[PDB]
């Protein structure tokens, strides 16, 4: 209940899914968090629901919504120790060449941009604060996917620019690393399996997916976020995969 | 000189640097080989000095541009083998803060945009031939560079859309694999040399980088493309390090 | 104080160095500890000083010494929910022909072997548990290490033999994960310092290897410990880097 | 037909499966080829069989045999360009608690000390020519396979002490480099499979595991080979991934 005590983390995306879970996380560690948001019925009930827990309507591939939210953080709370970029999307299967340049770059502003956005109007308050950076990534920037190439894409590059980052902030103490998870069962998942022929036969397959035999939970996803934030001090740009072992072995 | 003879072979950006060492290999090893430049001044004396190659001009950000050079290699040629993406561009060292969402998106268009709209409108003859992509990224993809956080994203995202496309593309047996170079004494390496406060220092320091204790040459990289293309029949979705060793070790 | 309370711990090598911050990184976290190790001066120290651990001499290249220390471990606690392999060694550094076939087989069974036949004989009380493995392997093993074979050889193979046993004992629910420390200030990180020509110039260099410009400390390794045994239930055959950045970038 | 002119090899295991892959590829590329094998029925024919090759019995985990391979080839060719280590063995599959501490060490004296002791002893041949050395490792070093604990083991070694000895002999100009294939057609995959439940369902599970949807050939192996000895003068210290894919994807 104190691990991370007194300490500002802002979670984008967290009003359901894998960032609501990352902010119940926080909040049990006593941290302050939060909520970004573009959708205000998960947050808002979020804010009610947890003590220490406040909302901000912020979508975050709209640069003034971000320069916002930033300073509506540190005009409430004083000061901001931890960024979770955890807002993105994946758009159901298409082959390459259903895919469009319009919708790759539609993809690229939310995945990519918004995490970098962010990211760089927040870095003065995490050099004062000796903070750090958390990004959500997913397994299959590493791997790869079937009918996801531009998704594949906005999560390699995010990996790839934590590593960066990492080196250009560590002269100033502040850490960047990013968490990449398998099968996570969220609303995403939901909304992706029943688009699909077979939603049973695609949910059986994705837990059967990982040696461990289910999906991993928010709440697994959330654990790591309060490890890397509150005790990975010699920690920077790693990738942390939370997958169930889903990139082991042949298949 | 027959390793791949009477293959059609596109290298984009293939006017000067690695493009133009990539180009070579190919004319040694019997293709045909269109080479791709938004600068003519290089790749028009290519096309005068080397039997098989012809220079189209094509600015691969523009996507007309890139259905003219595609609708044209097939008219003059009757078939597309290989697709080598090596276009690609490396600002100047820059912080985070000094980077802008704008200037991010413009390398972005180049350095993976391109990739992906000129590999996709290939796709319907590569299926057709058995042919395969070759993308050309970098280790900085995978291990990150200081100063360069546009740069580094968009280098790790070639590297794993090269796998993504690999699964999707298997069924037709069309392979896709990515070269991921290190430092290679180029005119680019040359003119960001130029750019540091003591160029003489920089390229010693590059130098150095490596185990080997030189930089690389256009022509190794060349090779590793020829090999890609014409021998590695089992290989796809690989990331193939041309990098003298600048991974290994502590340094 | 509670967050691995009323489980019991193994840890080899446990009487100094990383060892001893893992032991008291459990302890803290309310867990009971068996410190194991060959030597006995540090162990009955700690022993001593830390309420919830107790100290047996056990060689971990014995294999009678072994399963001495498991079943005194039930013996003594009734269960067994976390082994932690830490026990190894580094020699001096060896070029390829100063090294022999001798010295890296005594090598490998301190730093393979004796990690093998504890797991092997404590797997069934872990399947009983629902327990884990932690083993301790070496950036090293992953990115290479220059006069240093043996030493590699050894950690790469411990690396992957945890992705192997992570494969094989996931249907009872038992995980297997590793961390790879890179430069942690420990007696042997000192001891290894002494035989150089300018000691000083060794450490200096040891700290400058990481972009965060320290070494890490034990207790860091023992926080990612029990992180890894109380938190990461979705974590299997990981391998967890904590370096400080020493594997990211050019050098 | 000159890639490799007037250089010569040594290709342990040479007399069947992969090991004869190799051997005829490097006749191929012009190479003298020492075959070394344990067994004299494949070795033999292939020297009656192949113009430039030579078959030499020697057991690779006996060091006087690998002696006198070293001294009896250049006795022979006066010179040593290229050292292929492909002698090794997967045993049956095992559970963990099936295996045994001695199996392991005798796996060890053949996949991972054979390979060092000839490297040993041959390295002053290779800087002379600078030379190379290339390991045969396997995917399954990378991400693990079920049921094979200690082979997994021995291969992460192989991949590991690659990196090692790239560094400790880049001063010379001596590469050194892995090749990791993953499922292969030779008669030890033929062997194991008869070994299996159902032969058949075994083999039709072991080409549906590469989205190439084949296993790979011999042949294959051979070509990756002959481009590093011959053509990846800026490739030290790699792991080239001769896979059809098998490590990409969810399964
Ligand atoms: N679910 C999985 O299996 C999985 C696996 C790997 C990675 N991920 C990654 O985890 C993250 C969360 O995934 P999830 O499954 O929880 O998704 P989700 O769709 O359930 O939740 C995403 C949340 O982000 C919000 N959001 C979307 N666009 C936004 C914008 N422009 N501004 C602000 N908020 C915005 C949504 O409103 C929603 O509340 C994503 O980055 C995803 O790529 C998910
Ligand atoms: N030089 C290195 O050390 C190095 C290292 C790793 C990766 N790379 C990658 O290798 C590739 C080539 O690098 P280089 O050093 O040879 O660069 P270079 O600048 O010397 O050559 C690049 C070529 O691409 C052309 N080009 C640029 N934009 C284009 C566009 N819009 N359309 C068509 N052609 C275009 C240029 O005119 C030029 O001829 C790039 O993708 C780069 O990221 C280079
Ligand atoms: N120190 C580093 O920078 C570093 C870096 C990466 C990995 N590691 C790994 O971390 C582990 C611990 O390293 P350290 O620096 O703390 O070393 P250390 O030498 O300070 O401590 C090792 C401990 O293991 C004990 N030990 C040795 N052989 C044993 C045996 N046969 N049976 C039982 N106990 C035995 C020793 O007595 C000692 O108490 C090792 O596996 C090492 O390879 C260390
Ligand atoms: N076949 C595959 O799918 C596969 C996959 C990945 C890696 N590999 C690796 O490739 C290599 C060759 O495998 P393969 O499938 O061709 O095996 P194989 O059993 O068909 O051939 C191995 C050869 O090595 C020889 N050999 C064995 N022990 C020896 C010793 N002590 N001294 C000298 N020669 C010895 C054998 O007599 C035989 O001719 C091995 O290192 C194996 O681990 C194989
Ligand atoms: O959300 C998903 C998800 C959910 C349901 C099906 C699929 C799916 C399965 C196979 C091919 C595809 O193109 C898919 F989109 N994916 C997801 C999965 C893994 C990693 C992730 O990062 C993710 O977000
Ligand atoms: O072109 C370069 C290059 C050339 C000269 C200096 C630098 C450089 C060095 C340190 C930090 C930086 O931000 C740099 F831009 N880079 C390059 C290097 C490695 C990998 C590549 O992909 C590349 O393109
Ligand atoms: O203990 C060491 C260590 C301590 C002091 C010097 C060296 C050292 C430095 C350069 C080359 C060598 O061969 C070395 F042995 N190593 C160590 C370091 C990194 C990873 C590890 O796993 C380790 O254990
Ligand atoms: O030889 C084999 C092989 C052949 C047939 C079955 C299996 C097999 C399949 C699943 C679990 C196991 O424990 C196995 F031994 N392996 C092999 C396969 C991949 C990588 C390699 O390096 C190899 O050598
Ligand atoms: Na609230
Ligand atoms: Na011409
Ligand atoms: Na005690
Ligand atoms: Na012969």
């Amino acid at each position: 209940g104190t691990r991370y005590a007194g300490k500002v983390v802002v979670v984008t995306g967290g009003g359901r899914g894998i960032g609501a879970g990352i902010v119940r996380a926080f909040v049990n560690s006593g941290a302050r968090v939060v909520i970004c948001d573009k959708d205000e019925s998960g947050g808002r009930a979020l804010e009610q629901e947890l003590p220490g827990a406040v909302f901000i309507l912020c979508d975050v591939t709209q640069e003034d919504d971000v320069k916002t939210l930033v300073s509506e953080t540190i005009r409430r709370f004083g000061r901001l120790d931890c960024v979770v970029n955890n807002a993105g999307h994946h758009p159901p299967p298409q082959r390459p060449e259903e895919t469009s340049a319009q919708g790759f770059r539609q993809l690229l502003e939310l995945n990519l941009l918004g995490t970098y956005t962010l990211t760089k109007l927040a870095l003065p308050y995490l050099r004062k604060s000796q903070g750090n950076v958390i990004n959500i990534s997913s397994l299959v920037g590493a791997i790869g996917q079937a009918q996801a190439v531009p998704y594949v894409a906005t999560k390699g590059a995010v990996t790839a620019m934590t590593k960066a980052l990492a080196l250009d902030e560590s002269p100033y103490g502040v850490r960047v690393n990013c968490i990449s998870p398998g099968n996570i069962w969220t609303p995403l998942w939901e909304e992706l399996a029943a688009l699909m022929p077979d939603p049973r036969a695609t949910i059986r397959e994705g837990m059967l997916a990982q040696p461990l035999g289910r999906m991993g939970q928010p709440a697994e996803v959330g654990a790591a976020a309060v490890f890397l934030a509150s005790e990975a001090n010699f920690c920077t740009g790693i990738e942390l995969l939370v997958t169930g072992g889903a990139e082991l072995g042949y298949g």
